[PDB]
């Protein structure tokens, strides 16, 4: 059964079926006799990887010891300390200790039971894997798969790479020269432990590389008696001809994951089958897979073509924009466009990240949709399953997977709510451009660089130029100097019930066609049950939406956390007068008999419930005014088409914290003007002050419930057996804790120094900038969002915008 092609709304291909040359290799062939005492796989190899490399060809090199600068790694260690940093965990030297505290982390939000989760490992850990997700350690000797592939990788010829590197290098299996380059024997193993790996007992000859050019299949046939049993082979393969275009809604194809064996071979697979395990290629599996065929025989019926919604066109302009913007962003002087050209202030480095998504406002087809860091398709088809090369992993869509503060772009959201409440757009204040409440500034982005205000600003002037001031104000119901009601009642709780209206509390409608994490609309009850269940255990503010938490949310920080995919839809009710869409990036199935089906045909389009969808010209009115005079007017005042925009900067206050708070501060010691030696000795002296101290306040706990006459008296016993001993309380041996203690001997040892001074060399959270967008403004097709967090400058979220608005709209 040939794979289903997947093309574009207008037949482009994006994946398709090719023929490959490629080169194989013989495990015994090269090897010839130990008779002639040649062991020449070691000249053949070294000949196969230097030909290659001069011909400029990608080769499969799996060989676990990778030189990363002048060191040797194992790529085992690398996936442990890599995946750990995605799953949120302290990356040090125990399996147990991290599967138990991430378990602990997922069953703090609501994944089952907390009892289920102190529950006998082979019934637990079979469930949270049987849930969906991965087990990617081993249940009975709780250790890494890949701990355990290292243990056996080394037993098949317990500590050091480097080490391994030379002992693995003149071991029975391979024996070099030991006269020869680490740099040309590491090129050799590439070749001989594939051979090793591929089979103790293999099908056939192995293959070294895949794609490859004429001039480097001749320089292998006349070639011929020289690097004995190299082939030339065909085989087929996946193909995706634009390469990383639209790489995280196609995915990819691969070999079945190792856990879902079992499945694959009930739902009718063999291991060897390529499967999608990304995007539409999962997704459409069974569709793309087609039906097999077999005296007599019946030919195999083809996947259906799955044509998506996109066009291959607009997307080649939305993923060249994001790679323009961010390799321009950093030092790169100049974004070259075909509308007008901005010459780009160089102060933005370390932005390494965008997500933009176009999507068709009527009917929420998605048009375009791009992440960066991406990934070429085609590299996991030959065979790969890490690219990699605060890092963004470029497998993650982040505008279906990227929760994000929204910033500017939910002003429109606080607004709708106003007006939804009583507020007459009218309404103007003197904008002073900051709000005091604490010590700590609420200020306008125009105060806070260079102590600016809005002068006279109603509604209109707000959305144009985005005054935190007013969306404060409005969001309250209060102007703030005095905290006096303005005519309307509103709060984050009102705030929070338009985040809900406009589909930011749910999925987009890509979940099932795509990988997505949709956002949550941040839940005032979660707030109040979290604070009163550390109040009961602790009697053994907080509780409601403060003014400042109000504030942060009225202009899209704090708590709001949302896609781009989600943002789109919310923008997209505005644009087509207050309708909720649901994206699709799967349009339509064509049989290998040209019969067609509309798979988006199904597709909600709910009427939102609001008092009055007039309200939503208001936002349009404020939205048109950012275009022509507001923060966009330097991309679209002088642009043809007419468009609705919000545009803004974001600073989010504060410090990264990093993956070991008390390596963190032995780092830094010195700069503390502190002796390490001294920080460590005074840490541990007050844990052990607070051990003792706690020993003896237990003490006096056990003996006042063995006074309790009317007691059970085989608890009595417990109490007895616990305080028999004496009783030595000891501090959990948590990162938290350790660096807690570490901290306060930082500040006695050094009595001047603040916490600020101890945190600088974190990195900050840092600025981010959206753009939102529909066209045209009147009768609008199009909306289009586009992030780019570490984002300095509006600029880097205005040009991609207007490049694909202007693509669309026929310029
Ligand atoms: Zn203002």
């Amino acid at each position: 059964a040939p794979r289903g092609e997947i093309k574009d709304r207008y037949g482009r291909l994006l994946a398709g079926n090719k023929n490959l040359f490629t080169v194989q290799v013989s495990g015994n062939d090269i090897n010839k006799k130990d008779a002639n005492k040649h062991s020449r796989a070691n000249e053949i190899s070294l000949k196969l990887i230097n030909l290659l490399e001069r011909n400029g060809e990608e080769y499969v090199d799996e060989f676990p010891i990778y030189v990363e600068n002048g060191k040797y790694y194992y790529t085992y260690d690398r996936d442990i300390r890599e995946y750990k940093s995605e799953n949120g965990i302290p990356n040090d030297y125990n399996a147990k200790e991290s599967f138990y505290y991430l378990v602990d982390k997922l069953i703090s939000a609501g994944i089952l039971s907390q009892e289920d989760k102190r529950l006998d490992a082979t019934r637990l850990q079979a469930k949270l894997n049987e849930n969906g997700y991965y087990p990617p350690i081993l249940v009975s000797k709780w250790m890494f798969t890949a701990e355990r592939d290292k243990r056996d990788w080394l037993a098949s010829y317990k500590l050091s790479a480097k080490e391994a590197f030379e002992k693995v290098r003149n071991s029975d299996a391979l024996e070099i020269d030991k006269s020869l380059s680490d740099e040309d024997a590491r090129k050799i193993m590439v070749v001989r432990d594939l051979i090793k790996s591929k089979g103790y007992s293999q099908y056939n000859p192995v293959t070294i590389a895949k794609d490859v050019g004429e001039t480097t299949i001749a320089q292998i046939e006349e070639s011929a008696m020289d690097l004995v049993g190299v082939s030339i082979a065909v085989e087929p393969v996946r193909y995706y001809p634009n390469g990383s275009l639209a790489s995280h809604m196609l995915g990819y194809v691969g070999k079945m994951p190792s856990t879902q064996i079992e499945s694959y071979l009930q739902k009718g697979y063999e291991t060897g089958d390529m499967v999608g395990l990304a995007g539409v290629e999962k997704s459409n599996e069974s569709r793309l897979r087609g039906t097999d065929g077999y005296i007599e025989s019946k030919k195999p019926k083809s996947g259906d073509t799955v044509y998506l919604t996109l066009d291959k066109d607009l997307q080649e302009v939305s993923d060249n924009a994001l790679k323009q913007i961010i390799e321009v962003a950093s030092k790169g002087g100049t974004f070259k466009s075909k509308f007008g050209d901005k010459p780009i202030s160089a102060y933005a480095g370390k932005a390494q990240s965008a997500a933009l998504i176009a999507i068709d406002v009527k009917n929420g087809e998605v048009l375009a949709s791009s992440s960066y860091p991406n990934y070429d398709p085609n590299k996991f088809a030959k065979g790969i399953s890490t690219e990699d090369y605060l890092a963004g992993s470029p497998l993650l869509n982040l505008v279906t997977q990227g929760e994000f503060q929204p910033g500017s772009s939910f002003k429109m959201l606080t607004s709708m709510a106003a007006l939804e409440n009583g507020l007459d757009p009218n309404f103007t204040i003197n904008d002073p451009g900051v709000i005091m409440l604490g010590k700590k500034s609420f200020g306008d982005y125009v105060w806070n660089h260079g102590r600016g205000n809005h002068g006279m600003t109603n509604l209109y002037k707000a959305i144009q130029e985005s005054c935190n001031i007013y969306m404060a104000t409005i969001g309250t119901g209060k102007t703030w100097p005095d905290g006096k009601s303005i005519g309307i009642d509103m709060n984050a709780n009102k705030i929070l019930e338009y985040a809900k209206l406009f589909g930011l509390d749910q999925n987009t409608g890509l979940q099932d066609e795509v990988e997505e994490r949709a956002g949550k609309v941040p839940s005032t009850e979660d707030k109040l049950k979290s604070t009163q269940a550390l109040l009961k255990s602790n009697l053994e503010n907080f509780a409601k939406w403060s003014t400042a938490d109000t504030f942060n949310l009225a202009i899209g920080q704090g708590e709001n956390a949302y896609t781009p995919a989600q943002i789109s839809r919310y923008v997209a009710a505005i644009a087509n007068g207050g309708n909720l869409v649901e994206l699709s990036v799967v349009d339509r199935a064509v049989s290998s008999d040209y019969s067609s089906v509309k798979i988006n045909d199904q597709k909600k389009v709910e009427k939102i419930p609001f008092k009055n969808p007039d309200n939503l010209k208001e936002l349009t009115k404020g939205m048109k005014l950012v275009a022509r005079q507001g923060t966009a007017k330097s991309a679209f005042a002088d642009f043809p088409i007419d468009v609705a925009a919000k545009t803004g900067t974001a600073e989010k206050s504060g410090k990264i914290p990093t993956d070991n708070e008390y390596e963190y501060l032995k780092s830094h010691m010195s700069s503390y003007n502190v002796n390490l030696n001294d920080a460590i000795k005074l840490a541990d002296k007050m844990k052990a002050e607070k051990e003792k101290e706690l020993s003896l306040a237990k003490e006096k706990e056990i003996k006042k419930k063995l006074e309790n006459k009317d007691l059970k008296d085989e608890e009595r016993k417990k109490l007895e057996e616990e305080l028999e001993d004496g009783v030595k309380v000891r501090l959990e041996d948590t990162d938290k804790v350790n660096s807690s203690y570490l901290r306060k001997a930082i500040k006695e040892l050094n009595p001047k120094i603040t916490d600020d001074q101890i945190d600088r060399f974190k990195q900050d959270y840092g600025s981010f900038t959206w753009t939102v967008a529909f066209a045209p403004a009147d009768d609008p097709e199009i909306a289009v969002v586009c992030v780019i967090p570490q984002g300095d400058s509006s600029v880097f979220s205005l040009l991609p915008t207007r490049e694909v608005i202007g693509t669309y709209m026929g310029l």
